C-alpha cells in the first residue's frame, strides 16, 4: 500500500471526515472501523478524538487498500494518516471504535487493528469499561 496526500477539508466524526484528495473535495470512510454515532455513549468523544487528531496535524495522508476505493455512497475508503499516525488504529487503540466492517480485499491493516482492540479491551479503555 501507498500513501498519498490530502488536506483536511472539514472534520465530520469518528467514522469520516471531509478531505481534498487530488484536489477534488471527497468524503471519506475509515476502513475497518466503527465508532458509536453522536447520540450513542462515547460517540461525542469520538468525533472529538478525531477531530483533534486531524486539525492538529501538520500532514494529512490517505492510504487505499487493494479493494473497492469508494462506498455505495460514494464516501472514499482509506486509511487516514495524521504525521504518520494512523487515526485508525488510534481511534481502536483508545477503546473509541470497535474492528468493523472487514471485507475480504480490503484488510490489509485487520490484525494490526485487532491488536490494537485486545490492547484497549485489556486495559478496560472507554468503550470496553
Ligand atoms: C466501512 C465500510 C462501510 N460500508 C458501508 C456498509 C454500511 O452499509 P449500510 O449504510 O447499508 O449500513 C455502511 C455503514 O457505514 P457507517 O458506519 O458510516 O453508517 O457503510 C462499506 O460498504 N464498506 C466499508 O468498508
Amino acid at each position: 500500500l501507498h500513501k498519498e496526500p490530502a488536506t483536511l477539508i472539514k472534520a465530520i466524526d469518528g467514522n469520516t471526515e471531509k478531505l481534498m484528495y487530488k484536489g477534488q473535495p471527497m468524503t471519506f470512510r475509515l476502513l475497518l472501523v466503527d465508532t458509536p454515532e453522536f447520540n450513542e455513549k462515547y460517540g461525542p468523544e469520538a468525533s472529538a478524538f478525531t477531530k483533534k487528531m486531524v486539525e492538529n496535524a501538520k500532514k494529512i495522508e490517505v492510504e487505499f487498500d487493494k479493494g473497492q476505493r469508494t462506498d455505495k455512497y460514494g464516501r472514499g475508503l482509506a486509511y487516514i494518516y495524521a504525521d504518520g499516525k494512523m487515526v485508525n488504529e488510534a481511534l481502536v487503540r483508545q477503546g473509541l471504535a470497535k474492528v468493523a466492517y472487514v471485507y475480504k480485499g480490503n484488510n490489509t491493516h485487520e490484525q494490526l487493528l485487532r491488536k490494537a482492540e485486545a490492547q484497549a479491551k485489556k486495559e478496560k479503555l472507554n468503550i470496553w469499561s
